[PDB]
C-alpha cells in the first residue's frame, strides 16, 4: 500500500530553495491526521474560509475572530508563513456592506447623488473592515490577498472588470481603496496581492495585466499576483502558465500559486466517478504526469514564484467534491491532491518529490 504522508520526505523540504509549500485549512484540520500531514509537509498556511469577509464581520461592527485566531496561533506555534485570504470578495461577504442607510440595496438606487453617497459609505465600511482586520493580524501575515476575483472572465466593460456589487457601487475605486488601506495599516513591507483564477487564459489574463499596470502607474501599492490554479489534467497548458507568470514578473510583481488543485474532470464535470474507489488507477497516473510537469515548471520559474499553496490537504476534503456532486445529481468524487483520503501518498507525490 502507499505509505502515510508523514512517512515520506517533506514537500516543503524538497522545495525549500524555490518557494513555500502551503495548504488551505479549517480549524478542525489543525489536529488529528490532517494536522499531522500539515505539520510534516507545509511551511505556509491560508484559511480556506475563516478569513473571508463574512467570517470576520458578519454584522456591522460585530467581529468574530475565533476561527481565524486559531489558524494564526497554529502558524505561530509551528513557524509557518501565513497568507491572508481575503480582504475583498463578492462571495462569502455579508450583505450589510451593500445596503444604504434606509436598509435597501445600494445597487437599486437610481438617483446619481445618492449613488455617490452610497459609494462613499461602502468605501468607508470597506476601510473600517480592512483597518480592523489588518491591525489584528499585521505581525503574522506574510502575503495579503487584498482583493479576490475582481477581473471578469469576459468583457462586460472596457476594462474587463467583474461587475459585482463592488464595481456597480464604486467602479474600480474599491480596489484602489483596498490596497491603499492595506498598505497604510499593514506597513511598508507587507506583501499585497491581487488574487484570481484563470489568470493563464485570455481575455482574463490580459484584463488583469492591464489592471495591475494601470493601478501601479497610479501609485496604488500592489506587490504580487495570486494565481488560484484551479486547474485540470490537460488544461491550461504549461506554456500558458509560464507566459502568465513571466508577464507579471516583467512588471516587477511577485507570483504566488494560491489555491492549487488538479481536478480529475474537465467542464462540465460529468460523468464523475461516483466514489473514490471507482476512480481507475490510470486517472491517478495521468494526474501524476500533470503534477510532475507543473512542479518542473514552478521550479524553472522559482526566481519569480515565492509560494505554492494547495487548496486543501488530502483528498477527503475539497470543494471539488461539491462541484462534482452539483453536476452529477448529488453523487461524485474528485481527488485533486498528492495525498489520498486516508493520508496515503498518491502517484503524484512521488513525481513531485523526485
Ligand atoms: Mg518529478
Ligand atoms: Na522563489
Amino acid at each position: 500500500l502507499q505509505p502515510f504522508a508523514w512517512q515520506v520526505a517533506s514537500l516543503a523540504d524538497r522545495y525549500e530553495e524555490s518557494f513555500d509549500i502551503g495548504a488551505a485549512v479549517e480549524p478542525h484540520q489543525l489536529n488529528g491526521r490532517q494536522g499531522k500531514v500539515l505539520k510534516h509537509h507545509y511551511n505556509s498556511i491560508v484559511a480556506e474560509n475563516a478569513m473571508k469577509p463574512i467570517s470576520l464581520q458578519p454584522e456591522e461592527g460585530v467581529f468574530t475572530w475565533d476561527g481565524a485566531d486559531a489558524i494564526v496561533e497554529f502558524a505561530r506555534k509551528n513557524n509557518m508563513n501565513l497568507r491572508f485570504h481575503t480582504l475583498v470578495w463578492h462571495n462569502q461577504v455579508p450583505d450589510w456592506f451593500f445596503l444604504d442607510e434606509e436598509g435597501n440595496p445600494m445597487v437599486e438606487e437610481t438617483n446619481e447623488a445618492k449613488r455617490q453617497a452610497n459609494k462613499e459609505l461602502l468605501l468607508e465600511r470597506l476601510e473600517t473592515h480592512i483597518k480592523t482586520v489588518v491591525e489584528r493580524y499585521k505581525d503574522d501575515v506574510t502575503a495579503w490577498d487584498v482583493v479576490n476575483e475582481v477581473v471578469d472572465d469576459g468583457t462586460p466593460n472596457e476594462r474587463g472588470l467583474r461587475e459585482s456589487v463592488w464595481y456597480q457601487i464604486t467602479g474600480d475605486e474599491y480596489i484602489r481603496v483596498a490596497f491603499e488601506t492595506a498598505r497604510k495599516y499593514a506597513g511598508e513591507d507587507a506583501k499585497l496581492f491581487i488574487n484570481d483564477y484563470n489568470t493563464e487564459v485570455t481575455p482574463k489574463r490580459d484584463h488583469l495585466y492591464n489592471l495591475v499596470q494601470d493601478l501601479l502607474a497610479d501609485g496604488v501599492p500592489i506587490d504580487g499576483v495570486g494565481h488560484q490554479a484551479h486547474i485540470q489534467i490537460d488544461w491550461p497548458t504549461i506554456d500558458e502558465i509560464r507566459t502568465s507568470m513571466e508577464m507579471f514578473a516583467g512588471l516587477g510583481l511577485d507570483n504566488q500559486v494560491t489555491e492549487l488543485d488538479v481536478s480529475l474532470y474537465g467542464w462540465p464535470p460529468r460523468p464523475a466517478f461516483p466514489t473514490y474507489d471507482a476512480i481507475p488507477q490510470e486517472r491517478f497516473q495521468a494526474q501524476a504526469d500533470r503534477y510532475n510537469q507543473l512542479f518542473e515548471l514552478y521550479e524553472e520559474l522559482d526566481a519569480d514564484l515565492s509560494s505554492v499553496t494547495f487548496w486543501g490537504i488530502a483528498d477527503n476534503h475539497t470543494w471539488l467534491d461539491d462541484r462534482a456532486r452539483e453536476y452529477n445529481d448529488g453523487v461524485g468524487k474528485d481527488a485533486p491532491f498528492v495525498f489520498d483520503p486516508n493520508y496515503r501518498v498518491k502517484p503524484a507525490f512521488w513525481r513531485i518529490i523526485d
